[PDB]
């Protein structure tokens, strides 16, 4: 019988990106090749069943830098990483292969799902 | 021109939650006259003009011990803290006066709008 607040989790998320992108409370770095990207690991753990696998472990839970397998695409990974923070995906046919790929790493099947919609409605 | 997905803010928050119900990566405990809350700031922060004004000071930034104020009631703390992990606010006439009273110092401007409008209804 709860108020129920619409917006409520849009605007938390929102709020946790201006965090991201002020670096207040990060506590992780990942590496893409050359490229570094900070987060919160709570926030990797929420959207990504590969980040929720390794920091749920005790053993890893308290690193704070993790490199990612040396094939994955970096702007695939960036467009990931902003999708987590804002629910918007921006995919387009340049860049669909690498992001489904990612997303496959990633552990996030609505995005990949999404990927083979997108791929089946061109 | 992004792909928006409609239910990933609330996903996100929902597992914010299952994570805080596992204490994994809680990084405050909030003291709140004999009781104890554990907590992520970024949540906080996200949730409370009170909880960012202390944490985005360097201060403050790092403390993991918050002791609010004495006359805070911890029934009107735990309603809003669940609010913030949650979206659903538990309004009744036995607590609204304790939750509006906690919004207040909380600093969360649409609850409080929302305990004078449940006022106004009754
Ligand atoms: C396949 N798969 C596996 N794991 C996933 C996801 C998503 C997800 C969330 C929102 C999305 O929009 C998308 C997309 N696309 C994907 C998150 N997680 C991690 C998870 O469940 N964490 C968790 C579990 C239990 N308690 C606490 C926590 Cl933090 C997933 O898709
Ligand atoms: C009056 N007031 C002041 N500050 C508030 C709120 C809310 C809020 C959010 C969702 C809600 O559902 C409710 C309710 N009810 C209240 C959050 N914040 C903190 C904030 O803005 N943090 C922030 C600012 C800039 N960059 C990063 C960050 Cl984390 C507020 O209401």
């Amino acid at each position: 019988s709860q108020i129920q607040f619409t917006r409520h989790a849009s605007d938390v998320l929102l709020n946790l990106n201006r965090l991201r992108s002020r670096d207040i409370l990060t506590d992780v770095v990942i590496v893409v090749s050359r490229e570094q990207f900070r987060a919160h690991k709570t926030v990797l753990m929420a959207c990504s069943g590969l980040f929720y696998s390794i920091f749920t472990d005790q053993l890893k839970r308290n690193l704070s830098v993790i490199n990612l397998d040396p094939e994955i695409n970096p702007e695939g990974f960036n467009i990931l990483l902003d999708f987590m923070y804002t629910s918007r995906l921006n995919l387009r046919e340049g860049n669909i292969m690498a992001v489904m790929a990612t997303a496959m790493y990633l552990q996030m099947e609505h995005v990949v799902d999404t990927c083979r919609k997108f791929i089946k409605a061109s």
